[PDB]
């Protein structure tokens, strides 16, 4: 029962698991490309989720590895590292002072689990791409939140593989509640629901009410689920709020994925999607537009909801924005992607 040097170096990096700016990419390298499994495992022990839900450890490790295995190793952005990142970011948002003792363990389990399965089996192309190209996934889900429905379905389906049912001991009451919450969360990661998600969050802020000493007050399922929906969505759009070296790597990875889709559209003789033309693109103008028009409005509203816990995160966002600034198709990307 004595760790290797590599297991120890990994163990020391995982001491940053509660910190914004976790070196997530190095955890990927140190675990043998198992960032989702070790981060999920660490977070479950930390939060004591194995004892509360009577999840066998062997079953939990088998599920996490199976789930991770269905993330595509050949996709540059929407892979197990992005999965691990969203999970860990959500875990840090969950721990914020203003939300101390607000959420139940089941709710916590839903948010974390949902973050884990939220992009599983992503082919690295968009919903609209899948729809126009007439893919099976599009036909399967009647052109509605195609990828997002597929992520949920695969995530839940993998519970049935050998020794993978990590919810085998929950009651039906818990399982139905977990399921509905997990579905509501993952479906709300459809980017085209962003303005509707932002509108609700704004309303929640304008009318916000607080309990004894600082803590937020959520009185009904709707308000409770809307915060969790926005929490994971914030985690999904968190790259620009991280330290720059991390942010820069995600930008590289997303653009490679985007150009690869553009390459496939051009091959086919299709109209190339906004920001997917490698010969005609400004990464730098895009990201400034990304922050000004989508990322900053979201995270400012989140910062207002949980004031003042997110100021450092929001400072980092503003700093990174100024860095990129000092370096039409952007408009079209934002309209097509974040509007319904
Ligand atoms: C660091 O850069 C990003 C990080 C995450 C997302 C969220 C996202 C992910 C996948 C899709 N997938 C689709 N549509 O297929 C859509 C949105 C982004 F969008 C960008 C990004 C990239 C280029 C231009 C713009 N911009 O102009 O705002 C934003
Ligand atoms: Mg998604
Ligand atoms: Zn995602």
């Amino acid at each position: 029962g004595v760790k290797t040097e590599q297991e120890d170096v990994l163990a020391k990096e995982l001491e940053d698991v509660n910190k914004w700016g976790l070196h997530v990419f190095r955890i990927a390298e140190l675990s043998g490309n198992r960032p989702l499994t070790v981060i999920m495992h660490t977070i479950f022990q930390e939060r004591d989720l194995l004892k509360t839900f009577k999840i066998p450890v062997d079953t939990l490790i088998t599920y996490l590895m199976t789930l991770e295995d269905h993330y595509h190793a050949d996709v540059a952005y929407h892979n197990n590292i992005h999965a691990a990142d969203v999970v860990q970011s959500t875990h840090v948002l969950l721990s914020t002072p203003a939300l101390e003792a607000v959420f139940t363990d089941l709710e916590i389990l839903a948010a974390i689990f949902a973050s884990a399965i939220h992009d599983v089996d992503h082919p690295g192309v968009s919903n609209q791409f899948l729809i126009n190209t007439n893919s099976e996934l599009a036909l399967m889900y009647n052109d509605s939140s195609v990828l997002e429905n597929h992520h949920l379905a695969v995530g839940f389906k993998l519970l049935q593989e050998e020794n993978c049912d990590i919810f085998q001991n929950l009651t039906k009451k818990q399982r139905q509640s977990l399921r509905k919450m997990v579905i509501d969360i993952v479906l709300a990661t459809d980017m085209s629901k962003h303005m509707n998600l932002l509108a609700d969050l704004k309303t929640m802020v304008e009318t916000k009410k607080v309990t004894s000493s600082g803590v937020l007050l959520l009185d009904n399922y709707s308000d409770r689920i809307q915060v969790l929906q926005n929490m994971v969505h914030c985690a999904d759009l968190s790259n620009p709020t991280k330290p720059l070296q991390l942010y820069r790597q995600w930008t590289d990875r997303i653009m490679e994925e985007f150009f690869r889709q553009g390459d496939r559209e051009r091959e086919r003789g299709m109209e190339i999607s906004p920001m997917c033309d490698k010969h005609n693109a400004s990464v730098e103008k895009s990201q400034v537009g990304f922050i000004d028009y989508i990322v900053h409005p979201l995270w400012e509203t989140w910062a207002d909801l949980v004031h003042p816990d997110a100021q450092d995160i929001l400072d980092t966002l503003e700093d990174n924005r100024e860095w990129y600034q000092s370096t039409n198709q952007v408009s079209e990307f934002i309209s097509n992607t974040f509007l319904d």
